[PDB]
């Protein structure tokens, strides 16, 4: 299918990358295009764990889940309450060690990149548009020349710009919203949280306010706090405004114990994000001109409250790169169709999933 032709893969997180590697492993002449400016680039946000029969089962294909273990972590979990009551411990038995354990979103970033050849990832590349030829797309840059490919998979995560070759659905505000933030030396800089946590996940929740916690991100805490999204703001925190933040966010959990406003307190910045999805709905567009298709959150960007995210995307890599290179599709448009019908099942399944864990969790009255 793929001889004497070359795929572009358009963006290099987890999912990009896992595709790169599942093709070049079977000889497939593949390049990533990645925005950021270098692989020393540090990636914002909490740990991912993968689970087996996808995320894990990836990594097995690819020959790096053993890698995956030595850099994951396993972690129990604590549900708290706002009075900081520890209601739930559940630790990590060892027969269930490698069920899912944390990994760093740039320790799986560099298992990734080690594993694929020189090279096979250009860096400071922003993919900013397509044009069919006759055989080969064209890809143009940010300022930078442009490149051809016979095909092209778009795994640019959930806010992509370059979706309409293949489906015209629009990314959708859900309703709710993400605060989050590092601590570093958390065992010095917020001594009783930390303590609360006792190297587990916690996740607490009061009055519609959520507050997810990883006490150890490789040496930092990574904490979450998630609510809908205030009515004030439709269409007023700015989180340049450190002050600001720290002041809406302790009105917010004004009756929150102490050990909880002083994570609060310390946070040197914030970030902050309105929950989205990419909702799978109608079928994609029929005869695209020139094979093209998506993976990942590009595909099915949804809720990560309940734990669904880069395990579907990264079954997206695992289903279309073996359609690619296993032999029994008479052309590539039969091997990306076979793929999106499977995705949109186990796809729609997940959206399902993490949109009722959503409306379930920010009811006024939730307790974990
Ligand atoms: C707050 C919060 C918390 C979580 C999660 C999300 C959020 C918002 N998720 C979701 C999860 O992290 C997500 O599913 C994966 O990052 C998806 O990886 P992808 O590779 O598809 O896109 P991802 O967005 O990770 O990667 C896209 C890549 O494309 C690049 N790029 C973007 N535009 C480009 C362009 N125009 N040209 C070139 N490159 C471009 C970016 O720089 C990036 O490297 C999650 N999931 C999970 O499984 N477990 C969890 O615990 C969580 N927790
Ligand atoms: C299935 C195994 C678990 C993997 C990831 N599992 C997870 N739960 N990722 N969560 C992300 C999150 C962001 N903001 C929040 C606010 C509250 C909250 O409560 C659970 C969670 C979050």
């Amino acid at each position: 299918l793929l001889s004497d032709k070359n795929v572009a893969i358009i963006g290099g997180g987890p999912v990009g990358l896992t595709m790169a590697k599942l093709l070049q492993q079977n000889g497939i002449d593949v390049s990533v295009y990645e925005r950021d400016n270098d692989r020393e680039a540090r990636i914002f946000g909490g740990t991912l764990d993968l689970h087996k029969g996808s995320g894990q089962e990836a990594m097995k294909k690819a020959g790096l889940l053993q890698t995956y273990y030595d850099l994951a972590l396993p972690m129990g979990v604590n549900i708290a309450d706002e009075k900081g009551n520890i209601l739930s411990t559940k630790n990590v038995k060892p027969e269930n060690r490698f069920d899912n354990p944390e990994i760093n979103r740039n320790d799986l970033r560099a298992i990734l990149l080690n594993s694929l050849e020189n090279d096979t990832v250009i860096w400071d590349r922003k993919l900013v548009m397509l044009e069919p030829g006759k055989k080969k797309w064209t890809l143009t840059f940010e300022n930078k020349p442009s490149e051809t490919a016979d095909l092209v998979i778009i795994a640019n995560g959930g806010m992509s710009k370059v979706r309409k070759f293949v489906t015209d659905t629009e990314v959708e505000e859900t309703g709710t919203f993400n605060i989050q933030a590092d601590i570093h030396h958390p065992e010095v800089n917020c001594p009783g949280f930390f303590q609360l946590c006792n190297g587990n996940r916690l996740m607490a929740a009061h009055q519609g306010n959520l507050l997810f916690a990883n006490p150890n991100n490789n040496g930092a805490l990574h904490f979450g706090i998630s609510f809908k999204t205030p009515d004030e703001w439709k269409n007023q925190v700015d989180f340049q405004n450190r002050n600001s933040v720290v002041d809406f966010l302790l009105k917010e959990f004004s009756d929150w114990d102490e050990r909880y406003k002083e994570l609060i307190r310390v946070t040197s910045s914030f970030v902050g994000l309105a929950t989205r999805i990419f909702p799978l709905g109608k079928s994609w567009k029929s005869k695209r001109p020139l094979p093209i298709t998506m993976i990942g959150d590009a595909a099915h960007l949804m809720p990560p409250f309940a734990g669904q995210g880069v395990n579907s995307g990264l079954m997206d890599a695992l289903i279309l790169s073996d359609n690619l290179t296993n032999g029994k599709f008479n052309s590539i448009e039969e091997a990306i169709e076979n793929y999106e019908q499977q995705m949109f099942i186990y796809g729609k399944e997940a959206q399902e999933e993490s949109t009722q864990n959503e409306i379930e969790m920010f009811k006024p009255d939730f307790t974990f």
